């Protein structure tokens, strides 16, 4: 039975220069290289403040459908989305602005809401700690310290919620549509409850356990990479007669993605020119912009040029 990368995130591990910090960047640049995601020990958020931000995630969605909707339009990001009987979700954009986490509370509680608020803060906070080390040992993987700085200035944090409800019987109940985030990072908690599901390059499929978080990669790092990482396709697919919550914490750059020079040679040809990434998210919650949901190379950024197991050589 195939199964993702177990990787141990502790923070005892986290500590830069050491022995154990870079046996960790070996296990990270290898997983996302060939999985694009793993399983990940993470203990930065406690057991009790990961079941705080599970209640808050149940107490958001059961919120009036108007009341949620005042959250805006762009279900890309952080606007309320649901499917008839399959499916609900929202983001609390920008979650480590406390500014506009408070904003965000007060809209969808007028009489104020400090638990919400303090909980969902404080986790957003603690996942960006995790989402900053990890992007910065993949940096020192490519040996890219010196553009590490630059590209997490003004990084753009996303804590989304989405709910399933019960199937109403076991065995396979797809729940959510196949996709590539549009992330540079995606850490889920599936609050456990299992059914994110990965294929891996080879087309074979990986269910993990809820045992862990699960670390994936998006486009947006794959593109950097200039296809070095793998960000890999994923789905939902409920496997129980249980509803279930995840809570995701997505990062996305300030602006603009661009390939570093450096990662581009004559086996690795630029795969993508400088993309925006709102421009790109709005693109794929289009009509028109679906085939880019699966594959980036349908967005035009694509250069056409051919990737690196098709060189001529
Ligand atoms: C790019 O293509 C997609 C990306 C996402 C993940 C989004 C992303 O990449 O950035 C933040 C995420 C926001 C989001 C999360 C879960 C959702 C959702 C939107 O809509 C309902 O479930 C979900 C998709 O559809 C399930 C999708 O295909 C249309
Ligand atoms: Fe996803």
């Amino acid at each position: 039975p195939l199964r993702l990368p177990v990787i141990d995130l502790s923070m005892k591990n986290l500590k830069p220069g050491t022995t154990s910090w870079n046996s960790v960047r070996t296990q990270v640049r290898e997983a996302l290289e060939e999985y694009g995601c793993f399983e990940a020990v993470i203990d930065a958020v406690s057991p009790e403040l990961q079941k705080a931000v599970c209640n808050k995630g149940h107490e958001l969605l059961n919120l009036p459908l108007e009341t949620k909707m005042l959250n805006g339009n762009k279900p890309e990001y952080d606007g309320f989305t649901s499917i008839p009987n399959l499916n609900e979700g929202m983001g609390v954009g920008r979650i480590t602005d406390l500014e506009k986490v408070e904003r965000f509370t007060n809209l969808m509680w007028p009489e104020g809401n400090k638990d919400f608020c303090e909980t969902v803060y404080s986790y957003g906070k603690r996942m960006a700690e995790v989402d900053h080390i990890l992007k910065m040992m993949v940096f020192e993987s490519f040996g890219m310290e010196k553009h590490f700085d630059s590209f997490c200035e003004s990084t753009n944090y996303l804590l989304h919620f989405m709910r399933y409800q019960q199937p109403g019987k076991d065995g396979r109940s797809p729940a959510l549509s196949l996709h590539k985030d549009k992330s540079i990072l995606t850490i889920v908690n599936q609050n456990d409850v299992k059914g994110l599901e990965f294929e891996t390059k080879d087309g074979e499929w990986i269910l993990p356990t809820a045992d862990n978080h699960i670390v994936l990669l998006g486009d947006c790092f794959m593109a950097w990479s200039n296809g070095r990482l793998h960000s890999p396709l994923h789905r939902v697919t409920l496997v129980a007669n249980q509803a279930r919550l995840s809570t995701s914490s997505f990062s996305f750059p300030k602006d603009i993605i661009e390939t570093p020079a450096e990662l581009v040679d004559e086996e690795h040809p630029l795969l993508f020119n400088p993309f925006e990434i709102t421009e790109l998210l709005a693109y794929c919650f289009t009509k028109e912009g679906a085939k880019a949901v699966c594959d980036l190379k349908q967005y035009k950024a694509y250069t056409g040029a051919l990737e690196h197991h098709h060189h001529h050589h």
